[PDB]
């Protein structure tokens, strides 16, 4: 009845309490180093704080049992907006700090981070089952369903913003490729003489995100380093150098041919990573494989 506007009030006030609870939770996990949890548990602490938090708040909203369901509702869609907040500062307060932590000299936390994102999207829409999912109200799953949205658009742009990390050192070895490649006037081994500048990458790299990211976050991570590579080549060896910033200006396209079926299988990793209908269907491939054509 009127206790409604009461609980409200508890409601702007929770949304305040939880939004500064989220600024030491990360704030304690920042000076931490992000840490991962365990080595299977791929998300650290200012994750499990947010949402234990996060949920506390719900539990209690639930213990407050309520029959008129118009009441409910509205609890809920003032909730929501919470959890959009806080999950939305969460968002940006990481999305922040990213470029910064991007050196691969502590290179973990990019990836925490990352995954943190993700576990986001995981537990929200955990929540949005203690919460009623289908039954729940209209307005509050709609201003959910558009949290999920925008959480998937930060995790592609940390992926970008991370791959791009990696942008001048890939163009670097992709040149010390080309001119190894120059070289040669066994096809088979050529190939890994070409291919060792840029074997570090495609071997430790590739194998640090494979035991650290989330499915989802190796997708994403791998598809972005897949792109660079593929066009770092093409812009590098392949077109004309009217047609790249890059080129400071045979029978060796072979060479090439092999290479990408050796580096394919980099980002394939055993299943782990990328699949080959997807390689297989690039269209950064399919671009490179016409440059290698026409020159």
């Amino acid at each position: 009845a009127w206790f409604e506007p009461f609980v409200i009030q508890w409601l702007d006030e929770n949304e305040e309490v939880s939004r500064d609870f989220l600024h030491g939770a990360l704030e304690r996990d920042k000076k931490d180093g992000f840490q991962q949890t365990s080595e299977h548990a791929l998300f650290s602490c200012s994750v499990v704080d947010v949402f234990s938090q996060l949920n506390q708040s719900f539990e209690i909203i639930k213990k407050l049992e309520c029959p008129d369901p118009q009441i409910v509702g509205h609890y809920m869609r003032r909730f929501a907006k919470t959890i959009s907040n806080v999950l939305l500062q969460y968002a940006d307060i990481v999305s922040k700090d990213f470029a910064s932590y991007c050196s691969k000299e502590k290179e973990k936390v990019p990836c925490i981070l990352m995954n943190n994102t993700q576990q986001l999207r995981v537990q929200l829409e955990k929540m949005f089952e203690a919460m009623g999912g289908k039954e729940l109200d209209a307005e509050a799953s709609g201003t959910l369903k558009e949290l999920q949205v925008k959480l998937n658009n930060v995790l592609d742009e940390l992926s970008h913003v991370f791959a791009t990390s990696f942008q001048p050192h890939i163009e670097e070895c992709v040149r010390q490729m080309g001119d190894i490649l120059s070289q040669v006037k066994s096809v088979a081994q050529d190939a890994d003489n070409v291919l060792q500048p840029i074997m570090d990458l495609l071997d430790s790299n590739l194998t640090l995100f494979a035991k650290i990211c989330e499915k989802t976050v190796l997708k994403r991570v791998l598809k972005e380093l897949w792109k660079l590579v593929m066009n770092t080549m093409e812009r590098t060896i392949v077109l004309p150098p009217e047609f790249s910033k890059l080129k400071d200006h045979p029978k060796q396209c072979a060479v090439v041919e092999l290479a990408l079926d050796t580096i394919k299988q980099y980002f394939h990793a055993g299943g782990v990573g990328l699949k080959k209908t997807f390689l297989e269907k690039s269209p950064d491939l399919q671009s490179l494989r016409y440059a290698l054509s026409l020159y």
